[PDB]
Parts: C-alpha cells; structure tokens; sequence
C-alpha cells in the first residue's frame, strides 16, 4: 500500500568490478555485487550482528571445532541444493595454490587446520580442516580457539561456489552462465557501464525479496555520479564530491549520510627497495602529512585522522595514545627534515618519488595535497600516476612504485583484520613489510583469550608500525552516501557497510 509499483533500483558503485568469483575478488566494487549473487553460511544484519544465511545454526564447545547446520531448502540459481560439500569444495579451492586467490590467507587467519601448509604447497587441499558430515552438516576444525570465527563466514571469501559451474570453464562468470546462491542472478553486463541482476527465484528467502531488478552503475568520477543522482538516474551513490558537502546538506538534507566506517585510508611505502627502504625516509614522509589539515580542509565529510592503523570504532580496541597525535605539525615537520637529511637527501641529492593511485577525484586531490606537503616541507618531488581499479590492483603488486595509495576496510569487526595486513604471510601487504617481531606478536595475540590481553599485543603491533612506518595511515573512513528518500532498507548504519539488495525496497514517490 506504501510500496511503489516498479520495484527496480539503480545503485552507483565507484568502479568497474574486477571479478565476480568470490575466490578472486579483492575489493568493494566486486564485493558489493557478489553479496547479491552469492550467500555465505551467515549474513550480517544492519547492526553488523550475525544472522542465518545458508546455515540456521552454528555451535562450538571450545571455539575451535565448529558445527554448522544448513537449511534443507537453500538453492543455487539452477534450482539445485546448496550442500556442506559445496563449502568443502569452495574453501579447498580458496587455499589451493592453483586458484591464486588474493584472499587465500583468510583461511589461515581463521586458523582452519592446515590452511598455511596448503597455501604453501606442503599439504594437499583435501587436508583442510573442513568436513561435510552430511549434506546439511558442515564441521570445521580450527588450530586455535577463535570466538568470532562465525563472523568470518559472512565474508565473501568464504562464500560457496558451484563446482559444475566453475568447471564449465573461463566464461562461467558471464551473464547467463554465473550460478550462485544469493538472492539475485546476473542477467546482463556491459564492461565499464552496467551490471544488472534480477532475483534468483530459487533463493530460500525469495518470498521476502522486493526489488525485481537492480542495476549497478560504475562511475569513478564522483562529480558525474552525484550529477546523475541529482538528475534522478541514480537512487543511491557511493561517496560524493567532498567540495559539494555543504551545498548537499543545504539542498537535500536528509539524503546525505556520513556515519563512521570500519576502514582506513593509507599510503604504502616500498620497504624493499628505492629510497623508501630507509626507515628514516618513510618516517619523514609520514610525519610530514598533516592529518588534521587533510580531514578538516581536503575532506570534511566527517573523516578522522588515522594516528593508528586500526580504526577507533573497531570492537575490542583500546589504543594507546600516539606520540604523533600530541605533537604540533611544526614539531613533526622539523623532525621529518632532520630524518631526511640523516637519510642523505636535501639540495645535495633531492628525493624523487613515484606514486600510484586508482582513478578518483578524491584520490587525486589527496595526492596533490600530500605531494604539496612534501615538496614544501622536504623538497620532495612526486610523479603521480592514476589507473583504474581493475588495473591498479595488479600494478601495485609489481614492486614498481615508491608510494601506493590504498585502503583497507575490515573483513570483520576485530582488530586483527587490520593489523594482519602487514604480516609477511599476507598477500595484501602492499609495502612488503617483513618483520619477524611484528608477525610473532600477532601470532601471540591470536593465542590470547581475553580482549584486554589481545589488545595489549595489538598495541605492541601498532607501535612497530609507528616506529617502522612501512605504511602511512591518513584517515578513518565515513560511509559517505546519497540515498533517495524513497529507498528503504539500506543498512546505512552497519559499520562495515555490508548490504544486500534483498533487504531494500521502494516506497511510492
Ligand atoms: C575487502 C578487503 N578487506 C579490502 O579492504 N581490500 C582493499 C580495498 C577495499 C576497498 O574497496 N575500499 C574502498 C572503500 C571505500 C569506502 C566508501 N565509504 C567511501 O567513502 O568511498 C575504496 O578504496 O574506495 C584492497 O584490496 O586494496
Ligand atoms: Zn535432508
Ligand atoms: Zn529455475
Ligand atoms: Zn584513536
Ligand atoms: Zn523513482
């Protein structure tokens, strides 16, 4: 009675998705779509709490051996059942060296038995600690107790894929070929323009799905996206131009949202070669970024300075104060000069750097401003390069850029999601930071069984990141979005921004 006749949605995503295969996805452009096409053992509600997915229950006596009960009537988009074996197959495939998954390490973070040996080729994938006891009963064996293990199963990397589909060949993820178990099915795609999905009528909870079509529109120039939103072509954006914020608040109050998100923006230094291999160069660079200037003037949509890597909002985290947070920029800038001269740069040998970022107005403005801070305080010159998301994600692992722009949004709500990114066994370690003390302190944290004791080690880890500056944290994210008043059910207050079109609906407008 309150619902519109046409239950169709146009959703903006910032970039063209790199891959719709859960085991080859790495960032939010893909991931946003994958959550409509596939479904894990569990989902997240709007508060970020764990709720039933394929599983209706999950039990553990010791937080090490976990048993999931699956629903009888979970289905793939081809009407076949979703089974425990599907998961066995999909998680072996995640760790299988043949897959080259950029999330293989996630199975090791979970502590699933034998994950690291399999990733390293020392054990076969059937040695993984995951068993189908029957079609509806999946039993997982972890190395260590992990109270939040179930949370990890809401993460895309643990979504099931269908073997027969996967084994039909390299076009399996094309429109009309891709068979997943989520609320929607891929109907149409044109590269760089649109992805269109309609409901999987076999999805167990299809009775509740409202939206009959959702079109995702990738547009990496935030101005062009907001322009289409104001014109009425887009019902919800991802981000918006920072310089339009006050005018947006003014013209469309109620549609502008900027809650705190579990993610951090940062620059990665090459710790392995070039000038950035010297700890003093890195520290000078990081100290010279004026974080309150950035968040106040260049951003101003509620972002906070990142003095530590892990976001303040992260459940279980009580940071110790940083000594940079308490200094003035003047002090910071002068120490930075001292450090760089000790490194041996100045008029006698000026510092030249390359920086990669992925195409975006925001990243371009932040790069210009960082480069200005460095020019001005340290006499550094930076050659900028921009590349679209899908190309950036490979160029950055090439060892070729002194500075690389990036973010990390948490795969679950606990500090290890952040701090493990800098361990030597983590594929997403862009700086190639390889510090045995650092690795060992996080391995210890994972054996601890109180929040306080874990937090002491996570603090020790953050200290090493301050001392060695392999990366420069810049800011803590907000989930900046424009949402039309008639779009309901978007989980705008989920700190991880985990959303499924199946919760959304359109009111008469
Ligand atoms: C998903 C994984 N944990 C991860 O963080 N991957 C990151 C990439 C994660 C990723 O897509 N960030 C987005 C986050 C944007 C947040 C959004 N509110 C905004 O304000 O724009 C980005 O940079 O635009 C990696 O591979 O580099
Ligand atoms: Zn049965
Ligand atoms: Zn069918
Ligand atoms: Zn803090
Ligand atoms: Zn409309």
């Amino acid at each position: 009675t309150v619902l519109a006749e046409k239950q169709e949605l146009v959703r903006h995503i910032k970039d063209e998705p790199a891959s719709l295969d859960p085991a080859k996805a790495v960032g939010l452009p893909e991931i946003q779509v994958i959550r409509d096409l596939f479904e894990g053992l569990v989902n997240q509600n709007e508060k970020g709490e764990i709720v039933p997915g394929v599983a209706t229950q999950w039990k553990s006596n010791d937080n090490r051996i976990w048993t999931f009960t699956l629903r009888d009537n979970a289905k793939w988009a081809d009407g076949t059942p979703v089974t425990a074996q599907d998961f066995v197959y999909s998680w072996q495939r995640l760790v299988d060296p043949k897959t080259l998954s950029p999330f293989a390490w996630f199975a090791a973070l979970a502590g699933i038995n034998n994950a690291q040996a399999i990733i390293d080729g020392k054990a076969t994938p059937d040695q993984l600690g995951v068993t189908a006891v029957d079609a509806h009963t999946l039993k997982i064996q972890l190395d260590k107790p992990l109270p939040w293990f179930v949370n990890l199963t809401a993460n895309f990397a643990f979504f099931p894929v269908q073997k027969a589909n996967v084994e039909s060949g390299k076009e399996w993820t094309k429109p009309g070929n891709l068979i997943g178990n989520g609320a929607y099915v891929l109907k149409e795609r044109v590269v760089n323009e649109k992805l269109v999905v309609v409901p999987n009528t076999h999805y167990w909870d299809n009775a509740k799905t409202v939206l009959q079509k959702v079109t995702f529109l990738p547009i990496n120039q935030e101005s062009a996206a907001t322009k289409r939103y104001l014109a009425g072509d887009i019902d919800i954006t991802e981000s918006f131009p920072k310089n339009m914020y006050q005018k947006l608040l003014k013209d469309i109050p109620g549609q502008v949202y900027t809650p705190p998100q579990l993610g951090t923006y940062y620059y990665a230094f090459n710790t392995q070669k070039g000038p950035t291999a010297d700890q003093r160069v890195r520290l000078a660079l990081s100290m010279t970024i004026d974080r309150r200037l950035m968040t106040e003037k260049v951003l101003g949509t509620g972002e906070k300075p990142a003095w530590h890597f892990t976001p303040d909002v992260t459940a279980g985290f009580t940071p110790e104060p940083s000594p940079f947070e308490q200094m003035s920029q003047e002090e910071l800038n002068a120490q930075a000069k001292t450090l760089l001269s000790a490194a041996g740069y100045g008029p006698q040998k000026p510092l030249k750097l390359t920086l990669l970022y992925n195409t975006s107005e925001n990243h371009q403005k932040i790069a210009i401003a960082v480069a200005s801070m460095w020019k001005k305080n340290l006499g550094v010159d930076v050659k900028l390069q921009n590349q679209e998301w899908k190309t950036y994600i490979d160029s950055r692992n090439t060892g070729n850029f002194d500075v690389i722009r990036a973010s990390w949004v948490g795969d679950y709500n606990e500090p290890s999601t952040f701090l493990t990114l800098l361990t030597s066994t983590h594929s997403g370690n862009i700086s190639r930071f390889n510090n045995p003390a650092y690795d060992k302190v996080l391995a210890q944290a994972s054996t601890e069984n109180t929040v306080k004791a874990r937090n002491a080690d996570y603090n020790a880890a953050e200290k090493i990141l301050m001392e060695q500056a392999p990366i420069a944290p810049i800011y803590q994210y907000t989930n900046g979005r424009l949402i039309k008043p008639w779009l309901k059910g978007y989980p705008i207050n989920n700190p991880e921004d985990v959303a499924y079109s199946r919760t959304m609906y359109i009111v008469k407008h």
